[PDB]
Order: C-alpha cells, then structure tokens, then sequence
C-alpha cells in the first residue's frame, strides 16, 4: 500500500473550531472517492522544530501509486481544494511505500 | 497509540547503499528498544516540495506519548545518532495521535 502524507500549518486567522471541521470533512471523503482506502491526522504535540511552524499532519492511504491522481483529480477532491485552500499557509507532501 | 515521525533528507554524499543500511539497522531498533512498538520507513517518490528537498520518511508507533521519552534516552537511540548522524543533512520531528 502507499502512503500519501500531509504534513501542514494553518493560517493564523483559522480557529480551532473550523480546524476541526476541515478535518472531519476531509475524513468524510474516504466514502465518496474510491482511490482513498483510509486517512487519519493528528496534532503535532512536541513542536520540536518550531521554527519550520508545521502543526498537522493527514496521512491517506492508497492502492497504488497511480490511484493517487484518481484522488487527485475527483470533483470531490477538488471541491474540498476549492473551499478550504485559503486554511493553510503552507504544507509538504509526500507519497511513499511503507516498508521495513 | 502516538506516531514519531522523522522526515529526512540525506548529504549528497551519501550512498544508496548506507542509506539502505541505515534503514535496517534504525528498524532493528524495535529489537532492542522495547519502547519502539513498530517501524515503517519509505522514499517520497513525488518530489512536489521544490525548495525543502525531504526525501524519506520513518513512522515510530508507540502505546504512549510517554513511552516516548523511553526511546529518546534510550542508549540504542543515542548510539543511532552516534554512529549516523551525518548522514542527514536536516530533519522534522512530530509526534502525533492519529484519530478521525
């Protein structure tokens, strides 16, 4: 399975009761978009690198690497963009396959 | 459970091969750490983060932010760092509750 990992800061001006509200709606997606098989998030709670401000972190799960862009591209997706994109100031993005 | 992320970008000097080592030997570490409770590691192959160059990615499970401090003191984890510390030319730490 792959991992697509969300590592992001919010702007100043979004609460914590929409925070939470833009997580649960991305939560929610996993049943409208077939390529997501799960996702949780979490608050960082060490803040042991202050300085680079990330707070968040979403990990999707996927099949594959090519049902990422499934994701990508669905209306659902996309609508999600359209209505939060102004909620985070920055974020890195990852897509790897899990191993040991 | 709380999950210890490590988002890692290696010198340039660095092998493919030490880099491959290095990941052994840090998931070797559930042996010997009983804190660390499972260890997964990949390579972001999507390279969309132009200006911060993370490649990897190690995900740390473990039963309790406390039992967190268990494995940072640990001799095992500090001897990690010892032995490989300028593999890395940066890293990110968090350390999160994953939940819906």
């Amino acid at each position: 399975a792959v991992k697509h990992l969300i590592v992001l800061k919010f702007k100043d001006e979004i609460t914590e009761a929409q925070k939470e509200e833009f997580f649960k709606t991305f939560v929610n997606l996993v049943n409208i978009i077939p390529a997501m098989k799960d996702v949780y998030w979490g608050k960082d709670v060490t803040q042991k690198n202050k300085e680079e401000g990330y707070t968040h972190i979403v990990e999707v799960t996927f099949e594959s690497v090519e049902t990422i862009q499934d994701y990508i591209i669905h209306p659902a997706h996309v609508g999600f963009g359209d209505v939060y994109r102004s909620f985070w100031e920055k974020l890195l993005i990852f897509d790897y396959t899990p191993r040991k």
